[PDB]
């Protein structure tokens, strides 16, 4: 994709911290992803992609689409309601036709920020107050190229600066731009989503969701891949959420996660409970290495919390079978075993294969998304909906019948999520 020249992009300011065993406040900023920006014509207003189609008279093969169309500016609060204010960056739910946003947090104009987490500690505050049934505000990483592709694939001039690059684990093929080609062979509109569809290839990578949560629930979930970076995967071979077969594929999509409510807590977080989703708290995180070295592997992953200044322990699972209150090889094994189902965490090199995501360097991505697929059920409801008596089929409080996107966004548009205060250190640095 190329560089639009009808609004200039200029990344909101946020702030952020580095921390000693002392912290240092460093000047941030954070781009909208590419999927949501107007795609037009080098030199033209004629739309490349309009609803859910390409216009093919630009767009007559995937390389030509890439080196022909192009990227352009965003009005940030205005079209998709995401502001920032010093340390805090606040994601709106629907504004308009837009539902939600993904971002990423910046080096400088043209580079995504890279986070090395191993041995290290990563904290942020987060308000879900406002996040009902069926939303989920994210803060994650992935193994994304700092520059967004620009070095690697020469069609790509856009890059990080227009938000181009992404991939996940679920390998995702509704991305309009992968590796420097557009995705046009084999376009398929979603029949339920007016802006979206699916092409032929997807992008995958590693994937560590420290935090997917609304008001209701909450879950901590490594996704390792086959290969840490980028691979770009073909049509239904890509597995994850938008394939025939979700474990096709050369990433794990369900991860080795770890929600309390799934492991039996069901008082821990919520309204008015343990931590109290009225109002904002604190997310410690800590990725521990088997010899406590930034070049070790990743032997354990750690967690607390903080709200009115008060710590919070991570509660240890009630599940028979499976215990304690970390993510580790035990935690891990213990899980699929109790759980059942495709061991895709251990196919896909389970905590080793994380580390190398993580050893590689990964951005900082932030998002507030609803869920055509599972309508987010997963994350907050029964699931699935027929398990219901099963261990670990409940994970949070709502409904079956919850999360459907129009409904959500008619009832609830004026949602929004608020991340702040980001900061990472060595151990007890932050
Ligand atoms: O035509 C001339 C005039 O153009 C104006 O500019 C227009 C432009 O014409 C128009 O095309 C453009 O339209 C864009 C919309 O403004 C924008 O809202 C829309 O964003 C969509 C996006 O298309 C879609 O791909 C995206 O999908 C989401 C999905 O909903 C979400 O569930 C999923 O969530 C993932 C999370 O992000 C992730 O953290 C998690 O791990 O996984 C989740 C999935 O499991 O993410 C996908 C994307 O990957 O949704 C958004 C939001 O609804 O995009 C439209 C383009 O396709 O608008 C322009 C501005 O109006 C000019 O302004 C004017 O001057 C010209 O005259
Ligand atoms: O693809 C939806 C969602 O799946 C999550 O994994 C689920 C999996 O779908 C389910 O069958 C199993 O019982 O539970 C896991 C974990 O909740 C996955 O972790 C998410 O990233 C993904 O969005
Ligand atoms: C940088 C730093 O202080 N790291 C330490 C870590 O080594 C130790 O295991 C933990 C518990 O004492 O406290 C912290
Ligand atoms: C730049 O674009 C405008 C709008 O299409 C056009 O008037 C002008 O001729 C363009 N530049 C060219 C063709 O070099
Ligand atoms: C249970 O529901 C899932 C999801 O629709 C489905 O795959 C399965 O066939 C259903 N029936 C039973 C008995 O599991
Ligand atoms: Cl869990
Ligand atoms: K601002
Ligand atoms: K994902
Ligand atoms: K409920
Ligand atoms: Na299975």
């Amino acid at each position: 994709q190329q560089i639009g020249t009808y609004t200039a992009e200029t990344h909101p300011s946020l702030s952020w911290s580095t921390c000693k065993s002392s912290c240092t406040t460093n000047s941030g900023a954070i781009t909208l992803d590419a999927n949501w920006r107007w795609v037009h014509g080098v030199n033209t207003s004629t739309n490349c992609y309009t609803g859910n189609t390409w216009n093919s008279a630009i767009c007559d093969t995937d390389a030509s689409c890439a080196q022909d169309c192009a990227l352009d500016g965003a009005d940030y609060s205005g079209t998709y309601g995401i502001t920032t204010s010093g340390n805090s960056l606040r994601l709106n739910f629907v504004t308009g036709s837009n539902v939600g946003s993904r971002t990423y947090l910046m080096a400088d104009n043209t580079h995504y920020q890279i986070f090395d987490l191993l041995n290290q500690e990563f904290t942020f505050t987060v308000d879900v107050s406002h996040l009902p049934c069926g939303l989920n505000g994210a803060l994650y990483f992935v193994t994304m190229d700092a520059d967004g592709g620009v070095s690697k694939y020469p069609n790509n001039k856009a890059g990080a600066q227009y938000g181009v690059g992404y991939c996940d684990s679920q390998c995702p093929r509704d991305l309009k731009f992968i590796a420097g080609q557009a995705n046009v062979e084999g376009w398929t509109p979603s029949a339920n989503n007016a802006n979206t569809g699916i092409g032929n290839h997807g992008a995958c990578c590693a994937e560590l969701d420290i935090w997917e949560a609304n008001s209701i629930s909450e879950a901590l979930t490594p996704h390792p891949c086959d290969t840490p970076g980028l691979s770009v995967c073909t049509t239904d071979a890509c597995g994850g959420t938008y394939s025939s077969d979700r474990y096709a594929g050369t990433c794990d999509p369900d991860g080795c996660d770890f929600n309390p409510y799934r492991l039996g807590v069901t008082d821990f977080y919520g309204s008015g409970k343990t931590v109290d989703t009225t109002k904002p708290f604190t997310v410690v995180t800590q990725f521990v290495t088997n010899d406590g070295t930034s070049t070790g592997s990743l032997s354990e992953i750690r967690r607390y919390y903080v709200q009115n200044g008060v710590v919070i322990p991570q509660p240890s699972s009630k599940i028979s079978g499976i215990s304690g209150n970390v993510i580790n090889s035990d935690y891990c094994a213990a899980e699929i075993s109790t759980f059942g189902g495709t061991a895709s965490f251990s196919k896909h090199g389970g905590l080793t294969n994380m580390a190398a995501g993580m050893e590689a360097g990964m951005v900082l991505v932030m998002s507030l998304w609803d869920d055509y697929a599972v309508n987010m059920l997963w994350l907050d409801s029964t699931y699935p909906t027929n398990a219901t008596g099963t261990p670990g089929a409940a994970r949070g409080t709502c409904a079956t019948t919850s999360g459907d996107p129009k409904t959500v966004e008619s009832q609830s548009g004026s949602s929004y999520v608020t991340f702040s205060d980001i900061r990472v250190g060595p151990f007890n640095s932050t």
